[PDB]
């Protein structure tokens, strides 16, 4: 054999360290995996779908990239076992949004889905990490939670990270100041009940609203209150005009893939348990700022919120546990 | 205004520096600009395409995952001057190859387009290199080349650069190392008629065709020439499963857009003049590889191919030829 | 030749280069940390002593295979900086032991005499990144011997403060520094100002849930941490001799914001006139946008009474040593 | 608390996952140790020096640079339980060579140092690999497996990486091409003895001995022998001029630790054992091309030399032998 004529091989190896999978490999799910492999987050890719023909497609279309990569090992199977030991699996699979659709409209059939999805993963990565991206976010963590029989630390939900890197482009380009140096926050539910917490928003540690004391409201001279309907809009308007939302959640997901691989403890806003927060007091799930790393979600910042601020949290809370409180699994 | 309470403007505002247009937001634009935007190789992206909703769409897209990229301005119209001042314009748009379909059969679709397209890029960024990836890669080349007036230095066509990584990949897969550790050129056409040049392929130095004079000849035991075989159907195989090819090429176009953009100097098989080597006459563009900088193709190398290896070379070259000539534009 | 044999020619001025002067510890640093984050397409350094720089260029060289910076030039003529978008001046005496910033600026000042007509000959339109120490008087230096509009002279001021404060608080809380916020103004010096006011997490603001935040009623006392910024230089000076890796990272930070045009907020080195009734041409850290043309815009900070009082205390501190310099 | 009132932890601390050690916190291993902190190859960056001081002070500016980093956890220790769970562990300490004094002329003294480093550092570190990096590296690579006890396979010298790296750029300079695309093989001791493989130097897969067969001896019209007596000199040049050498070996030592972290499975010429090829019948180590990933040295490439090349090989092979028969263990 060729290989062992220009080779000697001095030992049989064994499992790799620092291993992602991503369920489902449409556009949401493809964006993830091109952002995972730029950022150098994985040694294995691992993908997952039921659709075969598109799985293998999508596989070998990474793999001929793998020159340009240094993830080692990119491999695919409906079988789950092409999972086993990943550090983190990833949930994009599923129903999504149409055009003028509420994510919430997508509820039970993804929970019917995730009902096969997340007992197989289980069974091969028992120690994962599993961040949820599918829709509706918020419910579907709680679901992954449930079915997984996880601590809540592990199951993660992709939630308003996406929804406040949106607003901080968007202010950016209001200020002309890059994103990076845009600082605000977007809670609550990934979806139409959102919460811009106005208080928070800053430049340099410089409160907006101790400019404008008046910032996010109707009284706003400048409409800043507009910023975050665009934010809410935002997938509407893209899904509209291109069909989807791929690039920007990918890139949104591979930030939090980062902050967990690489044991960061960085601060987002994501999906997770607030039972206990401003006087909430069932397992609801929905976006809050929270210290992500190793072993997912460690410990939560406490907002302080205006009474307004408050009430539409506890409001955006009210309108996810409606849903959750009654779904069938 | 509370961008003026906040912020003293000290300076009357701009020319970006490292600027960059995708040409074509189909699944091959958007993967090459992706790959552009995680490679931090522009300080600008700017997008033209003439279906307005899904050119605003992918913009938006984009522009949403800011946070997470250093390129701070990306731009879109169907409208050229929003190309302006570009260093490199990359070249995507128009009709792609079909299940059993040649990207030879595109050549006319794609001719009539860049009569369009090229006298409009070249207009608004006089400094640019023109990197061609719509196929058939090698004659467009040409064809952009005559249309354009720039010299042939600067007008590339993306070429077998992806061929190569392919084949790299596949033998890195057989011999247990990763691709950049494997060595070997596929050249010629990027499409049926390219020519793997056995002759080169080496690991450490090491050639594979002296440890097995029989390597990729139908005599192979090992059957290596089924290596070639499959970066030649590579392309049909991933359009058969996934109904288009996007990652791959990606990755490939932003390699080449690194060397051009970073005045790198590396080596790529790529789409230029071989008129003068291998006793080839007239004006045809195919892939050799070539010393690839911030003027763009600065050196070709002359690579000493086996007898065989040569007539394959030259019938590729035949087969470009015999549809170039009878172009009119 | 064996190149003809090999290669066809077809083809017989860089668009990203970066200049450092002085390849002392911090140059050094600072090059290195610059060529691994792929920010020029050409690097020079310059320097008098001809042996040092002669070897750091070539050691620098050697690792050529591992980097994507294809020209690595150096020497002691200008020449080799011509066309340099960026040039980072950090020769000259360097702080010592037990011994202020403030102590070197009369010999970097008459250094500076040299080498800024030298850069400005080759490269007029750069923008000058000023890290030689005191930063800030040095910056203001620059800025009168180049000729340059303001927006060109940078000062590598308090990003490295900052960055120190941040690292320290974000061990105090167990949060990474990148979501630890906090700014550190006024001198790269003694005399910084800690605005406790906008230090804060996820937006929650700190001074909101500990009001005496920072000031000697701080039962946490939390100036602590600014006294640890503070001190931090004296301390690894006296522990391994000099002080390198942070500051070249720091110098790193704003070289990426310029060379990418990023627009990004730094507290850097700029002329503060006007600011809180400052009637003279003071140079200290204020919160800048930093892009392709240097310092375009500053941010107003709302700094409390105790903090304004500060900040013009560090004003004061540098017009006193500033007015009785000459040059 | 401050902390308390702003932060709720939600969960109790595992092991770094992707933990390196560096030992000796000289120019080497403090210029191995910033390198790998700008390619993120680690969780936890741990160094270990017996000069407390100088230490501490090296870690704090390491420390105070972490916002421009993504290495949460920087440490430093005289006592080796500072090192714990390390992936990886580098080994800078020990004598270096003046100007006219042969790295062989170190190894008392360094055998010496590494009775004490060796059993103090593997005690910790269940899962690491050794990378020496002091000279005489071949001899201490060695010297390490001997102490250790470790298979070879976990125990690898920085050999000739730096050695090759040195020769393909001085071969880019006379070529005009990036060292990348310049292909060439430096093998045998990371010293006097080590042997430029001629037959392997190529471009593109083009070998240069084949343009000009008098490549590399004396009667080279362009005398590329001195390329090679440039790499065997370049470490006393450069300390000659600026008293040590830091940069390029940090580099070269950061290149390795990339394929181990990362699994890569590159081919590097690094220190390792060579029982068993040309000849060679004793436990020497010396540089050949070796397959480099999570498991250290896996597998082995077998250059093919000519017969000079051999010679010389086992020339460079003897001389080092001599020196391991000086070992009191
Ligand atoms: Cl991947 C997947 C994607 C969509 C629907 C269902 C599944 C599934 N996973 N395990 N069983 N079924
Ligand atoms: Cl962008 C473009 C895309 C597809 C077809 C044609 C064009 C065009 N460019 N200039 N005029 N038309
Ligand atoms: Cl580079 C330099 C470094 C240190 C001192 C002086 C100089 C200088 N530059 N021009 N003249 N002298
Ligand atoms: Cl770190 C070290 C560095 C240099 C010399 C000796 C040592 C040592 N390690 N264990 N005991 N002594």
């Amino acid at each position: 054999a060729l290989k062992d004529q220009l080779i000697v091989n001095l030992l049989k190896e064994e499992v790799p360290q620092n291993k992602i999978t991503v369920v489902g490999v449409g556009a949401v799910g493809m964006a993830c995996a091109i952002s995972i492999l730029m950022k150098d987050l994985a040694d294995e890719l691992a993908l997952v779908d039921v659709i075969e023909d598109k799985l293998k497609g999508e596989m070998m279309d990474l793999q001929h990239g793998s020159l340009f990569l240094k993830t080692p090992k990119i491999v695919s199977s409906k079988d789950y076992s092409v999972t086993a030991n990943s550090k983190l699996v990833i949930i994009t699979a599923g129903a999504r949004q149409q055009e003028g659709e509420s994510r919430l409209n997508l509820v039970q059939r993804n929970v019917n889905i995730f009902k096969f999805i997340i007992p197989n993963v289980v069974k091969y990565s028992p120690q994962c990490k599993l961040l949820i991206v599918s829709n509706p976010v918020d419910i579907l963590t709680y679901v992954a939670w449930k079915i997984s029989g996880f601590p809540k630390n592990r199951v993660i939900g992709s939630g308003c990270n996406l929804d406040s890197a949106r607003f901080r482009y968007l202010m950016g380009e209001r200020l002309g100041v890059h994103p990076l140096s845009c600082h605000g926050w977007v809670l609550g539910e990934h979806g139409d009940s959102s919460v811009p917490v106005w208080s928070g928003v800053n430049v340099a540690g410089v409160s907006l609203k101790s400019l404008n004391p008046q910032l996010g409201t109707d009284a706003d001279k400048e409409q800043w209150k507009d910023v975050h309907k665009q934010v809410v809009d935002s997938a509407y308007e893209v899904i509209k005009l291109k069909g989807y939302t791929s690039w920007a959640i990918g890139l949104s997901v591979a930030d939090l893939a980062e902050s967990i691989m690489k044991n960061l403890r960085r601060v987002h806003p994501i999906s997770t348990m607030i039972k206990g927060l401003y006087g909430i007091k069932e397992d609801v799930f929905l976006s809050v700022p929270c210290i992500l790393g190793q072993n997912g979600i460690s410990d939560v910042v406490k907002v302080t919120l205006t009474p307004d601020e408050e009430a539409r949290l506890k409001k955006s809370a009210d309108t996810l546990w409606g849903i959750q409180k009654e779904l069938q699994f």
